[PDB]
């Protein structure tokens, strides 16, 4: 059943060749979002895996992360805290930076939404280089949150996200894995 | 369901949404609802009970706060969730529509199909420009939308009337005065 749900999940994700630019494969989770079965099972499986873990908040990073972290928060019956692109959160924020191809950008979190003692699970769609999750984890930790787990629908191991998270004291968990080739 | 439990839940949902002066306008901040598990599950439970008889086959939410309410409702109804996004983020074939500030929204063309009864779900009806565009995207692909659903309605900004003279039933959990 679990093994079968995973294959059903993996086949609902479409692979787009030469996106964004040529010789690059893109895994489109939106084909999963429109398959009611695959989408519920993905949230069931992420929830169940963290039932025994004592999580008090889930953090998801804008925007595809919203689609997995928020339903996981709902299933665990805990609060959801969003990490956002700059200038969207209205209350007091802190900021972290992360690298893009051509520059740098920032993520923000509300300072009142995390505090000492919170046990935080990060949920996201995609572990690629891991730069956004690294920035997200530093946000959570600067506010005294404890983060040991990050959960992903898709893992791209050839980009070495996993070991970069391990270096930062995060154990990663993922549903499916895809090759870069 | 009891109409008086319902009224109690709606009040608790309204009391958990915080208010911010002169950001960005009176800013109504839905992030306080998001971090309150009881207010948040209750807002999803309410929206989705409202539409469980309606024969919905798809839920559409707009990036990014729309994702936070539209996807859980999709999940609660057992139907597909379809995101309407900012430019350049959707990977398959898209069509595009314009709304003012001006910018575009996009949706995958293979995700709406004629026959679809689509509920749009969003966090907040302000001026209603995103929703106008989102309905056009859907209608152009042969979907029926008659139904748009909101946590928060801000009528003084005029959203509700702008939706009417486009074909659309508005439903909001709560509203506030400007
Ligand atoms: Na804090
Ligand atoms: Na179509």
């Amino acid at each position: 059943k679990t093994a079968q749900q995973l294959k059903y999940i993996k086949d609902s994700i479409k692979t787009i060749p030469d996106y964004p630019k040529a010789g690059i494969l893109f895994r489109d989770v939106t084909s999963l979002l429109e398959n009611p079965k695959a989408y519920s099972a993905s949230i069931e499986l992420l929830s169940e895996h963290y039932s025994e873990s004592g999580v008090t908040k889930v953090v998801g990073t804008e925007a595809r992360g919203f689609l997995f972290g928020a339903p996981v928060a709902l299933a665990l019956g805990v609060g959801f805290v969003p990490v956002r692109k700059p200038g969207k959160l209205p209350r007091e924020t802190i900021s972290e930076s992360y690298e893009l191809e051509y520059g740098t950008d920032t993520l923000e979190i509300h300072t009142d939404s995390i505090q000492p003692g919170d046990k935080v699970l990060v949920v996201d769609d995609l572990l690629a280089t891991g730069g956004t999750i690294e920035a997200t984890v530093k946000l959570i930790r600067r506010l005294g949150g404890e983060v040991v787990h990050a959960a992903f629908i898709i893992n791209l191991p050839e980009l070495g996200g996993e070991a970069r998270l391990t270096q930062q004291g995060i154990h990663c968990y993922s549903l499916v894995s895809f090759d870069g080739h």
